[PDB]
């Protein structure tokens, strides 16, 4: 899997003393950063040729909790890679532990329409 | 439908110009938090009891954006209600428009332990 | 003073069991869009007329804490308004208490340069 | 100075296409965990102390904006360390460009009731 190490930031819990579930994603789209980062593809440059990467569904299932300052890691995988769309899946581990499991779905867009995959991104993903 | 009727907020939004898919979470637990108000069994009053609601699962699929300043509805529906968990269903609707469908799944805790639904919640959920 | 009324929602807590000081200044946005909408000039009105509304300083001074489920109102008023730039002060109010004080300095831009602040703009504002 | 470096995420970002101004201060919370732990003491730590560090004020002035994938630093001084409360000074460089500069001011709480700040936590703020 490509792994995403990350810290728990106070502001990211709630009362509850945990992160708030909506967090959750914001983790996954990191992950999703990092993942086309380290392969040389930025998110950032695919916006320069002016495509947009959409989000189509998100899911997420909650196991365990994450406290502040907890150590957690975001292992994602490609499920899925159509000429339209991609599917990412991810575990959250926390030590041995499967704390979170989700994935979405997404599509791309250039100039106000739903494009098919570049090459160029295909290569990233893949 | 349980109605929650709202107005996007600037800083819901991203660079994209939309509002992030993850704050999508949090109007369905404002909207989740009025239905139990409006039903005058508030949230913080079962926060006082020692009780904890806790998310399971959490699914949305959105189907076209959200804009700044953007007038939405929040429809909310019970889906399911057993001894230890219930299920809602959202719709946000824009204009005529439903531009996301989503689904939440509950169950609730005291004192460090899964308990079964207590009847007083039974008959606000129900 | 324009009053705007707020109720705290769950997921603007954090573990501490308060309010995150960052969120404040969330509210404070909310309040001027208020404000501007309820002069008939909405925000919004004035983005599609190509301006911004750029932030300069931000200060917040936190008395007491804000938590899940409180009812607060933010008072906003007018401090300063010149050819290129207004101030707002902010007092929030939970019962008859002030928690919070603060002030928020703005200029206004358009094809990413600074214009004096449209007459039309500072009708709605004084 | 203690250096934190970040880089923006998308989610941080809202429709002006620039980073919220509220997530300044999230950024500065961040900035302040890190020294606290680079000098074997995290904040986490102390929490476990039953201790809770209180925000009293804080203030930023924004000069330029930060972008979405923009890596910047922050550099953390202390400006004041009394009995009771502490002062940190940050400034938000872009490249070689100072982007923003802010202040917060902090105390130590224990029990609900203001303490002295200890004397082992003194060590590590000096």
């Amino acid at each position: 899997p490509f792994i995403y190490r990350r810290r728990v930031q106070f502001y990211e819990t709630d009362a509850q003393g945990i992160v708030h579930h909506s967090n959750y994603f914001r983790y996954f789209e990191e992950a999703r950063g990092e993942f086309l980062r380290s392969k040389g593809f930025p998110y950032s440059k695919m916006r320069d040729m002016g495509l947009e990467v959409v989000l189509l569904n998100a899911y997420c299932e909650y196991k365990k909790p994450l406290f502040y300052d907890d150590v957690f890691e975001v292992h994602l995988n490609l499920e899925e890679l159509s000429r339209f769309t991609f599917t990412f899946s991810y575990i959250v581990f926390k030590e041995d532990i499967a704390v979170a499991k989700a994935n979405t779905k997404h599509c791309m867009v250039k100039n106000g329409k739903i494009v098919s995959i570049p090459k160029e991104v295909l290569e990233v993903l893949k």
